[PDB]
């Protein structure tokens, strides 16, 4: 199909178009990510993933078109301790995409030990809400990031963590300028921007398949999705 | 997801998303249900179908909701025969539906022969164009159209329909029409809560038996959301 589009206000347990990978799984009507205790507590050592079964056409070389996209979700992060770890990411890749071994901690789920810095043995992009707890690539303070083929992002905007709080993200891409643009507000209006040019064509391939990843290594938090919608549509260049 | 939508204006061969079941395959940005020779031409005994990949939440226990969906597509039908045969329908049925043994020709590709009459034994409400005097139907778990109204087969002229369901009057309605304007117009009550279960695929049937014609899809756009009834 040129245009696609779904909306998930919350996240019953009747699930049948969502790709579950690692501990991922839904509770209390979100997307807990991360593995969770009895007593709804995040533990470590933990990932998990999601990915919505429908395949999104996102360029289309027979026809030179290059599809306009945005997503809007909600997350929130929450932990006994003042503080956790690692982070939650959305992100777009190759529909066979699975959790590469040892991605655990900031790799997020994402990247292979091996190659995560290497821009060519990757085709990802991914747009990180790092919570920096825990002292090497990116900035030494919690940010969110764009990943372009590598964990090391390429744009970084200077972030906050608040337990419990949900945090409102809507990200888009405009083919006609290449601009991926990242605004997220907490509901106090607490604003965060971070946009970035690139050419989706020369990254990923025609087909890809959108979700969400995340992790805690020794450190951790729930990562909890709370809400999402997709939109998109090819257009002509 | 509550919501769900797609729109295929036309069918490039590249597709993803598309479950092809029977003689069913993409030709010229179409998809032609049933078999067609070398040179392009229908042939007897052939049946094909396609369902959307994503599931559609038709409505939910819980929450007492129902989907409002709306499908808007356009075929055409062709044939060097005075009498082609034997039909499209647009269906809804369960996720793990498949061609039914010996449902060619008449059946559509829809109904086992067993019990093509038996409401109790199928889960499956359809929009029929059936060409062998012609006419629109509405079938529920039955081949016998719970509702029919007259219908002309034009040659090779693309036909627009539209079906549409609205939960807070429960009324299926389905208007076509033709590029001159010539309309036909049908729509019945029904409850899908007691016809078919919560998530349900969509998509395309169609079959030829001794008489034939080719059935082409030449696009489609589906929209769906749940609402509070
Ligand atoms: O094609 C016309 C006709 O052919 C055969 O007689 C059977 O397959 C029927 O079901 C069908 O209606």
């Amino acid at each position: 199909q040129d245009s696609l589009s779904f909306g998930f206000p919350t996240f019953p347990s009747d699930q049948k178009n969502l790709i579950f990978q690692g501990d991922a799984q839904i509770k209390n009507n979100a997307v807990q990510l991360t593995k969770t205790d009895s007593n709804g507590n995040p533990v470590a050592s933990t990932v998990g993933r999601i990915l919505f079964s429908a395949q999104v056409h996102l360029w289309e070389k027979s026809s030179s078109r290059v599809a306009n996209f945005q997503s809007q979700f909600s997350f929130s992060l929450k932990s006994p301790l003042s503080n956790g770890a690692d982070g939650i990411a959305f992100f777009i890749a190759p529909p066979d995409t699975t959790i590469p071994s040892g991605s655990g901690g900031g790799l997020l789920g994402l990247f292979a030990p091996g190659t995560a810095q290497n821009t060519s043995a990757n085709q990802v992009i991914a747009v990180e809400f790092d919570t920096f707890y825990a002292q090497t690539w990116d900035p030494n303070y919690p940010h969110i990031g764009i990943d372009v083929n590598s964990i090391r992002s390429v744009k970084t905007v200077k972030w906050d963590r608040r337990d419990g709080q949900s945090l409102n993200v809507l990200v888009t891409f405009n083919p006609s300028t290449r601009n991926l643009d990242v605004v997220a507000t907490y509901s106090d209006g607490t604003r965060y921007e971070v946009s970035y040019e690139v050419d989706v064509r020369s990254v990923l391939p025609e087909w890809v398949r959108v979700g969400f990843s995340a992790a805690s290594g020794e450190q951790y938090q729930t990562h909890t999705l709370e809400s999402w919608s997709f939109t998109s549509t090819l257009l002509y260049t």
